[PDB]
């Protein structure tokens, strides 16, 4: 038996920290897929969160810092939000934690030092080391058929290793049809000026082609905060018409991460996005209309997650997951897992990393099962206290569920 | 249930604050003695504890110390100890313990605002405000029949009241025999000029006398650091003679309190009593040799307390209490229950007020509790992470045992 | 009227760091007194402190230690007990702490750079450097007339700067008369054959020249376990017939550092000093029979501490000092201070240096005053808790009499 709190949170956090992570939403890639995938300290300091933060601060134009190189970026951004003021910001913590966990020392400050580590190194032997220390076993990437690059590898044949998942990613079709519909042509997709069964069959069938080639553990969007079902636009046929009916026929979960309004701020490029409350309406429809689809919901806005909570107490057809972007800090982490677990019990998805970089799962993951760990300590306290005998064992098994299997078993691998 | 140290740090707390004690060592009487019960500011600022520490600052003679008033003694005292020199020392501590605990407030330093509190109010009545203030139940008074204003009361129908209970204090008997056998004379006990059976059975009478009147919950003295046993002189043969056998028969401890060196500094009166580690060869003997007969014992010097303990651990006719005098100190009060602890659990007395002035009960019962509270929640603490259940009920009962039980079990009342 | 703890706590740091201390018992000289002043890292690592922990470490014998050079010496030190085990003793700690405040960086485990520092430096120079690093405003010596070196320079007219005060150790006088009278009677004082008042003249003659020479603030001598007074022996007749009259005559204190067993190791030098615990009875009796002479006492069993805080609560002529050689470690020094303030308020003299080197003043002081200041806090907050507010005047008035003020109005200067 665990008799003490004490004991039980040695043992709480020796099992959340030793569960393997799978790490549902991301931006990273194979590496075999090159380039695409982001890694290193300079890449580190010039995260976009980071841009950011140093806009508020420096003088330097935004149009300058755009001019000068990725090692300038990333000189600028250290100087001016480590060195003129600490750097106690959710986003720049993370960047301590990521040259500690790595071996490096933050106490020097040596950012020449720091460099000199990645240098020295490949991809591949970046990612052994960085997987290895984050504790992740699977990765799922962002895999949107769009974008020129990532798409050509695809076509070359190129597949990720076991460690990583693919997620098709749909943001321009769903979103841009009107625009996008002009290059499914080129790709040889009769999508028709009007929206009839011609137009129809060629989406799906794209669709369809996508997910037999990079087979997918979801199809994926983001959704503004006036996300509307259902809802005469493209948008809503295509839903509707399209990626539903595949998604159902596949047996593979539809992904809406609600609540963005994009490039509110276009000279800050990827740091120019903001958040605003949803309608649960277009969720709530979905869900009760489409008993058959499985659906991955995160929201943007603080205000959308106690009745997204709720939501998932009405349908089970519904999962959960992740602290995603400005929700991503500790004061919003905790809260959420809270109102989550209190709700839900153990039958949600806690946290993804959402790294951009490869080193980034070092501490977005060391933030996020910390704050976890406390929390599941204090649940697992009260229960002892209400004279419940928790073992160790139903402990790890919880966690397994939290960090891993809730997502496998929801997604049907 | 109690799981964590921090739960049981509240529960040994509570139970400790409102567990009721039993002084078994103070100078104080009860009320219906008359002015031989010393209270309020004045008598708490001429403790001699003060004197003392006055006297290493002030440029008044100890002669006209003496010589003034005890509001003029008062006075200086408080000027030269809480004004000139904030009032650090742990009497000058206790004083403001007092005032606090009786709703005067030392923020203010208004000794005539705290003298008013007093002036109306009776002795009677303050024994009732701190008793209750001091959640004690039951004082242990020293009572000298050699003194000639104690002896008349005694003699002439004196009784206490439910809450104080006598103890008969034989110093001038045991110590100084050769001045003190021409009293006994004089009071119809025959002693002789040589110790026969005569003198032996007159000073046996002289006990049983003051047993009977008295109703005595322990005989007592305070001895020397040079203190011996078996020894061929007035004290020893009086112990062995007539001391032991009565205290068997009526079943009474035997209190000894070793160590002290009486007049070191004669114009210091009562505040001229020095301090000296003892041999334990006295107890030893005593211990062993008289298996049927109880001693209560606590010694003055700080090395004499470990090798005391240890003899606790060696014989059980043997019970160890308080910290006294100069050992009634947080630094030393503290390694001394902790050594108790440790070596013989919760089988002692941890303390005794010692009071010369009914308030000191407040702050001499604050002060020791709340470091006994902390010794406990240490203790417990570490069997309950050992796995052990600790209940609110057990530490009740033991913290029982430790302020009240001990006693009047060993006492056998 | 300070009412929070932590604002307490800063003020109390404050005044122990900002207040100019007075060291009243050190091995040092006034700068012009020449190579006799110990300065530098090779000074430091040499301390006989280190000599004796090097020894218990080194397969070097002794002999060859002192064979070889000073800086060989140092690097066998610093290899044996800084690098082949971590420099965890106080001793060695003090060194490092050392290195630190006078801006070199330990971190870099540097030798030959830190001994760099003080070859570019004189002697006036880095006295100027330590006196303002560790706040140190007056510093007493131990000048001993016997010492040949010594003796010239008081003769030859040497003084010291205002900074540096002398004290008369009397050792060889006091110890030794049996072979020191010899050489008084080669220096004018012809002492007799036995002791009579032509003896007790030209003693006294001798402590008289002396103190005129030197304008001591005190009289010294540091005495063995076996100390005892009074005594028919040179040191007792010497003691009561001269040294204590001469004392009172010119208002001089008379220190005794009483504890130490001289050489019980030889080979060692000034590492093979013992200890051992006195009896408190010469002392107590000195205190007693001579109320008009000024008594200033250290002591170096840590048996002894809490018998002599008593002594000092009976009599006012007795000024306790500091924590003496063997008990200047945290757990001594800690355990001293806070049973000299529980009985004595603020009416003692908790530290001095005893530096033989320099440097030490930084370390020895860095390392008292973080515990002075611990066991103020502590009981200005447990005063804070019954009601009374310091106010941040009173504090430094304390903080000055602990530091300085006790000490000088004590020799009366
Ligand atoms: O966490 C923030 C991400 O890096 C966003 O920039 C990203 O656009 C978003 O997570 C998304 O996948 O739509
Ligand atoms: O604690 C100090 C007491 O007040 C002493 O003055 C007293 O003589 C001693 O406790 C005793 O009862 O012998
Ligand atoms: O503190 C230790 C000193 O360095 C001793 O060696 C010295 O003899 C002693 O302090 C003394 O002055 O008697
Ligand atoms: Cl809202
Ligand atoms: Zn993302
Ligand atoms: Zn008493
Ligand atoms: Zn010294």
């Amino acid at each position: 038996s665990i008799n003490s709190r004490e004991v039980l949170a040695e043992k709480v956090k020796n099992a959340v920290n030793n569960q393997p992570v799978t790490d549902m939403h991301t931006h990273l890639f194979s590496p075999n897929f090159g380039e695409i995938l982001l890694w290193d300290i300079d890449e580190l300091l010039t995260y976009h969160y980071l841009v950011a933060e140093v806009m508020r601060w420096t003088d330097v134009s935004i149009e300058a810092f755009w001019a000068m190189s990725k090692r300038e970026q990333a000189d600028l951004i250290w100087e001016e939000l480590f060195i003129k003021r600490s750097p106690v910001s959710e986003a720049c913590r993370g960047v301590l934690t990521c040259l500690q966990g790595l071996g490096l020392d933050p106490a020097t400050r040596d950012l020449q030092v720091y460099r000199e580590y990645f240098a020295k190194k490949t991809s591949e032997e970046q990612v052994d080391t960085v997987l290895q220390l984050a504790n992740v076993s699977d990765v799922v990437m962002t895999n949107d058929p769009f974008d020129d690059n990532e798409r050509i590898s695809w076509l070359e044949g190129k597949q990720p290793d076991s460690r990583f998942h693919a997620a098709l990613r749909l943001d321009p079709l769903l979103n841009e049809y009107e625009q996008t519909k002009h290059r499914l042509r080129d790709w040889g997709y009769k999508v028709n000026d009007e929206w009839n069964e011609g137009s129809i069959q060629e989406v799906k069938r794209f669709l369809t082609d996508w997910i037999e080639r990079m087979d997918p553990v979801y199809m994926a969007v983001s959704l503004p905060p006036t996300f509307s079902f259902p809802e005469e636009s493209n948008r809503g046929r295509i839903i509707r018409d399209c990626l539903l009916p595949v998604a159902e026929k596949h047996n593979i979960p539809f992904a809406m991460m609600i609540g963005v309004k994009k490039r509110v701020h276009p000279a800050l490029g990827d740091a120019g996005d903001f958040v605003g409350k949803a309608s649960m309406d277009g969720v709530e429809h979905l869900l009760r209309e489409y008993p058959n689809n499985k659906f991955l919901v995160t929201m943007l806005s603080r205000e959308n997650q106690h009745e997204l909570v709720v939501l998932a107490r009405k349908f089970s057809n519904l999962m959960i997951f992740g602290c995603w972007w400005f929700m991503n800090n500790p004061e919003i982490i905790n809260e959420m897992t809270r109102m989550r677990m209190e709700m839900l019990g153990t039958s949600f998805i806690p946290q993804h990393s959402d790294a951009r970089v490869l080193e980034q799962l070092i501490y977005k993951w060391h933030h996020s099962k910390s704050i976890i760990a406390e929390v599941l300590i204090d649940k697992y306290d009260d229960i002892l206290q209400a004279g419940w005998e928790v073992t160790e064992e139903e402990i790890k098994r919880d966690v397994a569920d939290l960090f891993s299997r809730n997502f496998w078993r929801f997604v049907g691998r």
